[PDB]
């Protein structure tokens, strides 16, 4: 089955991954330096043992597309997947009076909860309807669309460096240079979460577009079931406006990992059985993917078991 | 045999790659997504089945080391290596008198071959002993020493990314955070040479320091083997420093290709047999490897079969 390389990792990591420390203080099982491949011209990488919303996919990948890094853009999508990151330079900043909001993510894991679901409701109508705050808290900063779209340069300006690639692939298809990177060594050492998603790459070889990442560290129960469809998307819309058919997704990883209080949830997954795997539309008579709406991108078929519970890692 | 993985690869692209057109116009067969370990616990990854000169390795990735970028280095190791992209700013510049130096590289393959070796000898033994001349065209520029050790910043200051991040693991050896990067995207539109070795990332986990390298482009037959053995060294070395054992090497490939013209070497390779690992002798009484010399670096019982011809990729 198409998503059968997702469970060989959750189950090599289950049986030969060591303990490692981490930064969060949770412990993992991990290992380090793996590599799995899917064939998109048989389906669409969505697990099917473990749902995973689409929607919210799609809406951050256009997010990113348009080389945007404000939280407002999600929010109109009801996409939650990057709120508690802007909600951190409001609760800490010199602009914010209300309730301890201190470890905010941390202890929200049981009655702060219920005040803390009140200051983010707060938040997000705000960053919605107030555009100076949206402008202050709402905007993230060094997130994947200024990185892709909008690099900062030594010489003061900003480089597209998406854009440039597909012209690129376009016009070169056969370079081994398409190269898209999200590693600044300027800027990691002082940035909230420097990319997981740190480089990718484009390859063409007789009408076929493939993409391989390179991913630094990997929540496997949580984070990577969400990356391989975000990247298995661009690879697909990459190929669309380069009129050319898609071929692999690679997914190479650094540090491949399963927190320590994930392993009951990945059990539970490896004993669901997968379904035939959805396939991905789009718009046929649209090209230009930095002007893709939400309509433009269409999934079929999609057959999931429900969603696991988790705490967050 | 702990080469295997490369005598692997070569087969791999032998029986299933596919030709892709290439920037050189030689052909090449060529495959896109590619992963060897070599653990490093087991002995030195030099090539048996092929000479690899590991007085070249060692000069060289102490010349990245030190953060020098100038052919003279090299030279005074009789390291050419690098010679043909120094030579690149002399014949074409505004400086140079003499017979013609165009396609220098390319038309050398045969009685072009004969006045070009003489230039080369007068621009080497210049560059040896004349220092302006030295600091104009023996200076490479943006090549893996000023990119690991002083790297360009927005600001107009310069990053030591190698020396910080072996300080990291020293202090925070269980970051996912510990990547090298090569990879500029303001640098890479209009340099020379995009570097092949795009990234590395370190990983600790119970006493042991492995390394992966994300290598964009891959020529088989004649990058690969000096190409494992530089970032297998690079692991041992910052093993050594940060006091650690030696974990694995990590090869991931993008575009891992055989030459069109080096297909019969390849098949001659192929039919040699492995011989016992060298191994890896470490002064161990000297430890900050930014201050290393030739001497501190020793491969024991070494024994490759003879090199194989080539034509220059
Ligand atoms: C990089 C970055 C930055 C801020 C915030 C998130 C991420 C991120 O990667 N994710 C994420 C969430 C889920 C998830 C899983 C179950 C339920 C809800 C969300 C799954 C995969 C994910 O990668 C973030 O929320
Ligand atoms: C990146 C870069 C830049 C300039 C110049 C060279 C390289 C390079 O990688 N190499 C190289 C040479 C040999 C080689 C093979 C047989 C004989 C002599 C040399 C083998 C592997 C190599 O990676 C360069 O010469
Ligand atoms: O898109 C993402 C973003 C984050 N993570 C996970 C990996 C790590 O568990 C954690 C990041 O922590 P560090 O690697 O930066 O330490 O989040 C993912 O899996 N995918
Ligand atoms: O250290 C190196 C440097 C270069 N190459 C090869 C790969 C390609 O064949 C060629 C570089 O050409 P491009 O990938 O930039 O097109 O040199 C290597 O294998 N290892």
């Amino acid at each position: 089955m198409l998503e059968q390389p997702y469970l060989d990792l959750a189950k090599k990591v289950l049986d030969e991954g060591h303990f490692k420390p981490d930064r969060t203080h949770t412990g993992t099982y991990s290992i380090f330096g793996h590599q799995m491949r899917f064939d998109l011209s048989k389906g669409f990488p969505l697990l099917t043992t473990k749902k995973v919303p689409f929607g919210l996919i799609k809406s951050e990948l256009l997010w990113f597309l348009h080389g945007d890094t404000n939280i407002r853009f999600l929010l109109q999508h009801r996409n939650h997947i990057w709120d508690e990151w802007a909600f951190e330079k409001w609760v800490k900043s010199d602009e914010y009076h209300g309730p301890d909001m201190t470890d905010f993510g941390h202890r929200s894991q049981p009655e702060f909860a219920a005040v803390y679901h009140e200051e983010m409701a707060k938040f997000d109508d705000r960053v919605l309807h107030d555009d100076a705050f949206a402008a202050k808290y709402g905007d993230l900063g060094l997130v994947y669309g200024s990185q892709w779209r909008a690099w900062h340069t030594s010489k003061g300006d900003t480089i597209d460096q998406l854009g440039d690639v597909i012209e690129q692939i376009k016009t070169h298809p056969y370079s081994r240079r398409l190269i898209v990177s999200a590693w600044n060594p300027e800027d990691v050492p002082t940035m909230a979460l420097p990319p997981c998603h740190t480089l990718y790459q484009f390859y063409v070889n007789d009408g076929k577009l493939s993409l391989q990442l390179y991913q630094r560290s990997a929540d496997i129960f949580l984070g990577v079931p969400f990356n391989i469809a975000s990247y298995a998307l661009l690879t697909h819309l990459v190929a669309h406006e380069c009129g050319l058919e898609v071929g692999e997704f690679i997914h190479t990883f650094g540090d491949a990992h399963l927190y320590v209080n994930h392993l009951d949830q990945i059990k539970e997954q490896l004993s669901r059985t997968p379904r035939p795997a959805p396939t991905l539309q789009l718009n046929p008579d649209k090209h230009d993917i930095f002007d893709f709406d939400m309509k433009d991108i269409k999934l079929l078929n999609y057959d999931p078991y429900p969603a696991i519970k988790a705490p967050v890692a």
